[PDB]
């Protein structure tokens, strides 16, 4: 068993070593520490000070320069016995504060040990270095294994998912967050590999197989190279493996929210366009490229303007094989392939127009290369294009009139087309997909949720708002569940909101919140920036508790989010919530000789949004999702960053404590810290403990008698500890002194 094998790899890559003897004197210490801060100013930034001597209400400690400080006792944070270090749970620990919780993560992480958990979350921290401990072989330990029998995993936390399911014939779900580059798409293939791999019909199956390609091609189609990942997924996802009765797998089906189109169009510096783009530009056959129009990136208008065409030891040659194979594994023809590949290029095409005036204020195109060139791809009449790009038809109630735009409204329509054709061949790509492996009559599911947790930039828009909003809903979630959960041990062992402010602001219907109202200024062609931003301001400033109007900013707000404050730009967002294409465009699409293409603007579901706004249908797909999450039994994961580097074993104690702040760890430790924390078995606390007292023995039947014996001898104040059924509970700082308790 290479789980009692302390010189397999298992015990090499997900334990901490194991010396010959587990003694309790080994760890036996004559100091005491504390954490602090060596500058007051640097909050995040501790050092650990040795306890001196203590007042009957503070301590006084030696720093690490030899000087001396106090501390009040109720502010100390204390630093955990040695034996703490390394826990597989931070629920173990007995001192629960920031620095002890960050320092055992640390400890954990300089081993390389990137999962933690913490009560109910499991902590990933990204480690920016492959770690052999997703093999066959690894799979295969963690298979029908309970969480306190194994290392904590990814693998691990699916399979308790999986056995619950078929134990409870509930469906189940795992929800994987956190920031940009943390690590939430890599632990999400990590839980299908499992799940494909303990619940999939192979003797060698398609399924398993199809199911697997799934996320390459989304990745093609939806990752695009940004400054904090090279990988970053510009779009949330939640995907359902789909079982029988029996518990193999038998489909799945996907769902994608909150596409980043916009970045089709534009990339900030050293960032890249979706990566399909530059896939089809390196691996396409030389009789591709002619029958594609298709050249060098630099060629590209949509492509040439970031300043970076290529990712680190990134082949998008060798990427675009493995794309088109998995497309082949799929299900899509030569044909349909054909098409996408058509489709990829004519937006490269439609980029590349470019429009002159003179003539008066009206656009014209001397040059009409490019033109001819998406026509072609697209399979459409490049004089109705010409037209309807410059010279849509526009309804002025009763008159259907021809407007002549400019070059500035005519390149804006370009490239609103642009975003439509790539976000319709998305959801396209997606309902392909469910096609093939959506299984209409599924016996039970496990749901996989692979989106940002809260996002705070610089600038915050519109998208950032779904997204935070998003959030704001997941941790109430998160904070009912923990609630019952708690609730519900206590009850086993026989012992003794805010988010809805925030929530209701936004998206309630009356008093109308932000969305209501953004809607409302939709209808009128004619509202502007400060038409809304004037709006909000009229109804929340001084009024909403969670709403701030700038002092001098006029085209922001704040939302107090549970994460923060974020300061949103109101700029451009009628036109997002509306996001508006020309009639004549949808014409001239309509009519197209290519099969996807057409299905692109003939199909109700790929081409319209129901009049629903963008901000409705959001709020509409996240209202379906949080149902279906509430009729699951959830898992939840918590990836993080170690740095804003990319670097391997640099673990940043600002950036990572400002995580566990956002992303709800902290909090549930505060909670859990109210009340017994530390939860042992009878058994085991013996085990460790009998030698304390001048009475018990290491193996015992009344294990509680004998724990209760100790306890005893120890004169250990009864208010400071619960019995339980099975396991002793006790506050925090009381294990920590018993541990420091003499032999
Ligand atoms: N467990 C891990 N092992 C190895 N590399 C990882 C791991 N987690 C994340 N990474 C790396 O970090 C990059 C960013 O991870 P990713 O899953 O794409 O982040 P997210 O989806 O949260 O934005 C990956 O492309 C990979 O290089
Ligand atoms: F960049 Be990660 F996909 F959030
Ligand atoms: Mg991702």
């Amino acid at each position: 068993n290479p789980i009692h094998d302390r010189t397999s790899d298992y015990h090499k890559y997900l334990k901490v070593k194991q010396g010959d003897s587990d003694l309790f004197k080994l760890t036996v210490s004559d100091k005491r520490y504390i954490w602090y801060n060596p500058d007051p100013d640097e909050r995040d930034s501790y050092e650990c000070g040795e306890i001196v001597s203590e007042t009957s209400d503070s301590f006084t400690f030696k720093t690490v320069d030899g000087q001396d400080r106090q501390v009040k006792k109720d502010d100390a944070n204390q630093r955990n016995p040695i034996k703490f270090d390394g826990v597989e749970d931070m629920s173990e620990l007995s001192y629960l504060n920031e620095p002890a919780v960050f320092h055992n993560l640390r400890v954990r992480y300089n081993q390389d040990l990137i999962y933690t958990y913490s009560g109910l979350f499991l902590v990933a921290v990204n480690p920016f270095k492959r770690i052999p401990i997703y093999t066959q072989e690894m799979v295969d330990i963690f298979k029908g294994r309970r969480r306190n029998e194994v290392a904590p995993h990814i693998f691990a936390i699916s399979d308790v998912a999986y056995r619950s399911m078929l134990d409870d014939r509930q469906n189940q779900s795992l929800l994987i967050t956190g920031e940009s580059g943390a690590g939430k798409t890599e632990n999400t293939k990590k839980v299908i590999q499992y799940l494909a791999s303990v619940a999939g019909r192979n003797q060698a199956g398609v399924l398993e197989q199809q199911i697997l390609q799934a996320n390459p091609i989304l990745e093609a189609f939806g990752n695009a190279k940004t400054t904090r990942n090279n990988n970053s997924s510009r779009f949330g996802k939640f995907i359902e493996i789909q079982f029988n009765n029996a518990g193999f797998i038998s489909g799945a089906s996907i769902q994608s929210y909150l596409l980043e189109k916009s970045r089709v169009v534009f990339q900030s510096e050293t960032e890249r366009n979706y990566h399909i783009f530059y896939q089809l530009l390196a691996g396409a056959t030389a009789e591709e490229k002619k029958a594609l129009h298709l050249a060098g990136p630099e060629s590209f208008n949509y492509l040439n303007q970031s300043g970076c065409v290529d990712i680190k030891g990134v082949s998008d040659e060798d990427e675009f094989k493995i794309t088109r194979q998995a497309m082949d594994i799929v299900g899509f023809s030569q044909e349909e392939q054909m098409s996408i590949f058509k489709i990829i290029a004519g937006i490269l095409h439609l980029g590349n127009i470019k429009f002159e005036k003179g003539a008066g204020e009206g656009a014209v195109l001397k040059d009409k290369t490019a033109l001819n060139a998406a026509s072609t791809v697209f399979g459409v009449n490049p004089s109705v294009l010409e037209k309807a790009l410059m010279e849509p038809r526009i309804l002025a109630g009763r008159d259907l009139v021809a407007q002549h735009l400019n070059v500035e409204k005519s390149s804006s329509s370009r490239d609103a087309l642009v975003k439509a054709l790539y976000g319709r061949l998305f959801l396209w790509l997606v309902k392909k997909i469910n096609n093939v492996l959506c299984s209409e009559r599924a016996a039970y599911f496990i749901g996989v949720l692979d989106i940002s947790g809260f996002e705070i930039f610089k600038v915050n828009s519109f998208e950032q708002l779904c997204i935070n909003y998003t959030n704001e809903k997941l941790q109430q979630f998160f904070n009912h569940h923990m609630f019952k959960v708690e609730q519900e041990e206590y009850l086993k062992e026989k012992i003794n909101l805010d988010s809805q402010a925030t929530i209701d602001l936004i998206d309630g219907r009356q008093p109308p919140g932000i969305l209501a109202l953004l809607d409302e200024q939709s209808v009128f062609p004619n509202a502007t920036d400060n038409t809304l931003i004037t709006k909000l301001h009229s109804h929340f400033s001084k009024k909403n508790a969670k709403y701030e109007e700038p002092r001098f900013s006029k085209t922001e707000f704040g939302v107090t989010h549970y994460a923060g404050q974020v300061m949103y730009e109101i700029q451009d967002w009628l036109e997002k919530n509306k996001d508006p294409l020309q009639q004549d465009l949808e014409l001239c699409f309509k009519d197209s000789s290519d099969n996807v293409v057409t299905k692109l603007f003939n199909d109700p579901n790929i081409a319209s949004r129901a009049f629903i706004t963008v901000a409705a249908q959001y709020k509409e797909q996240l209202a379906s999702l949080m149902a279906t999450l509430e009729t699951t039994n959830p898992h939840f994961v918590r990836c993080i960053i170690p740095n804003n580097k990319q670097l391997p074993a640099k673990l940043e104690d600002k950036v990572v404590l400002d995580q566990l702040r956002c992303n709800g760890v902290l909090e549930g430790i505060r909670i859990t810290r109210k009340g017994f924390p530390n939860r042992i078995i009878y058994a085991d606390f013996v085990k460790r403990y009998y030698l304390l007292a001048p009475n018990v023995p290491r193996d015992a039947e009344d294990s509680q008698k004998a724990t209760d014996a100790v306890l005893k001898h120890l004169n250990i104040d009864p208010e400071q500890y619960r019995f339980g059924i099975t396991k002793i509970f006790f506050r925090a700082g009381q294990l920590a002194r018993i541990e420091e308790a003499r032999e």
